[PDB]
C-alpha cells in the first residue's frame, strides 16, 4: 500500500531537554525509550532525541490545523523565542503567508530549523 | 493528530544522485524544485535533497506494507547493495524479525542509515 516515515533521529546535545522542549512547544509527552527520548508526534512517526556532541542543523516543516497553530505559536511567545517569516531568520518577529496559508520557522536548542505551515 | 511531518531536508553530496537513487529503491519520482531534488513519499512527506558539502547521518524508519517491503528489498539486492539486521551493520546480509515484523537497515549513497520495517 503506502511507505510513511514512523521514525527519525533528531540529534541533540542534551536529549532530554531536547525532547523536553519539542513536547513541551508542540503539546506532546516525552517517553524514555532505549537510548532515545521519544516523541510521538501522531499516530504513525515518532522522533526519536539521541545524545550527540557533533551534527548539522536539521530542517523539519510540520502542517498543522489553523487551531494548532495559534496554539503553538502563543506557546512560543509566552517562552520568549524568537521565530522569523523566511527560512534564513533575516526577517524576524513576522510570520509568512505562503500558498493562501500561514507560517513561520524558529530554532530549537541545537539549531534545528524547525517550520510551521496550515496549508501543504 | 494534525500535526504531520510534511518536508524534510536531507544533506547529500550529489543532489540528484541521491534522489535518484531513493527514488529507484522505494519506486518513487524525483521533481526540481527550487534548489531541491524533492522526492514526495505519500501524500503528506517530501524528502527535499540539498547539496552540502560536510554533514553527519541522518536516520529514516520506514514502516512499509508486506508486497512493499519485497518488492524495495529485491531492487536492493539486484543494486548490489549492503543490508544488515541491526542499526550498526554489524550483521550483514540478514533481516532482522523484530515486533512480530521484518526489519532491515541499509545505507543511501552519503551513509544515510535507511530502515524498512512492517511492524504490524
Ligand atoms: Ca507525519
Ligand atoms: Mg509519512
Amino acid at each position: 500500500m503506502t511507505i510513511s516515515l514512523n521514525h527519525t533521529i533528531v540529534p541533540a546535545h542534551n536529549k532530554e531537554a531536547s525532547a523536553q522542549f519539542f513536547a513541551q512547544i508542540f503539546g506532546l509527552n516525552v517517553s524514555s525509550v532505549g537510548h532515545f527520548a521519544a516523541v510521538r508526534v501522531n499516530d504513525t512517526l515518532t522522533l526519536d532525541f539521541d545524545d550527540r556532541e557533533t551534527f548539522e542543523s536539521h530542517h523539519y516543516a510540520f502542517h498543522v490545523s489553523d487551531e494548532e497553530f495559534d496554539t503553538i505559536f502563543a506557546r512560543i511567545k509566552q517562552a520568549g523565542l524568537e521565530y522569523s517569516s523566511d527560512p534564513m531568520h533575516h526577517n524576524k518577529g513576522e510570520i509568512n503567508h505562503r500558498k493562501g496559508g500561514r507560517g513561520f520557522y524558529f530554532y530549537d536548542p541545537n539549531g534545528h530549523n524547525l517550520e510551521l505551515l496550515t496549508l501543504s
